[PDB]
Formats: structure tokens, sequence, C-alpha cells
């Protein structure tokens, strides 16, 4: 089931930014996202994820960081820009 | 009863911090907490000293300052550090 093991990725900065992401790594995780293809999508699944790690994290330092996640901030900010720059793509986005 | 007069203490951060915290010196004793062995427990006799002291306080000015001397602030800053870098050592600490 597994693909070929020499074969390149189809989504590669997905993947990265996925894999920083299931270990805490969060400004890793943040330059990955900076050069996703689809960052909105990107950011609220990084956000779900670190919500939903947040409760098995065992260190307190860890779950601290994991709720202060802030992935959620840049899908807002993001959107925000794109809202602001036509209005009318980003409906489209959304859908 | 008393010991050696010319043997050395056995804690000489720990009776420098005593003895300039019974006089109002914080600045001293902050410098003698730096350097002195169980820091978490120093702080927390300092701020009971201090306490203490503000009731038999005769000035104002002196009664203010020993109600701001923040010896409290320090334990929880150290202990906050403590608990941060491992949370199994800081129950130990505790304990």
């Amino acid at each position: 089931n597994l693909p070929d093991m020499d074969r390149r990725c189809e989504h590669p900065w997905r993947d990265l930014f996925l894999w920083a992401i299931l270990q805490n790594r969060q400004e890793m995780a943040n330059y990955f996202w900076a050069m996703g293809p689809e960052a909105v999508a990107a950011a609220l699944v990084g956000c779900k994820i670190m919500k939903e790690m947040a409760h098995l994290a065992t260190e307190a330092e860890s779950a601290r960081s994991m709720k202060n996640a802030k992935y959620e901030q840049f899908a807002m900010d993001l959107f925000s820009e794109c809202y602001s720059n036509s209005e009318d793509r980003a409906y489209s986005l959304l859908v």
C-alpha cells in the first residue's frame, strides 16, 4: 500500500508541515506553512491538531505551548488579507 | 552553647541572607539570596520575616518598603523556572 520509496512527494510542503506539526515544533511548522500552496486549510488543520494534542500532552510546558499555537490566528489574518483584496474570490476560497 | 568563635560557618550564605534580612536591607539580602544553596526556602523565609517585621516597623517608609519586599515573587519566579525545566524534580524540590 505504501508508495514508491524513491518517488518524490506530490505535496512536499503539506507533508513537511504535517510532520513538523505532529511534534510540537512550531517555528518550523510556521516556515513550512509560509511555503505551502493552500495556507488557510493548512492553518486550520494545524490548529485542530494542536488542540487535539493539548489534551494528550504530558509536560505542562508543552501543553501551555500547544494551547498558544495561534495557528487559527494565521488563518484569520490571511483570510482578512484575502477578503480585503477581492471579497469575491474570498468566498470561492472558502467554499 | 555558642560555637567556636574562630570556626567558619557551615552555611555562610544562609547566615548572611538572614542577617541582611533582619535589618530591612533588601538589595544586599537579594544578592545573598542569589548565592545561597537553597533559594526557594530562603525566599519564603525572607518574605515571612519581612511581613512579620512590617507590623513592628515604626517609620512609615520602612513599613512601606517591607510590605513590598517581593521575596515571595522571587520564589514564585524561580519555581516557575524549575517547573518549566523538569516538572518532575520540581515536586521533589517542593516536598
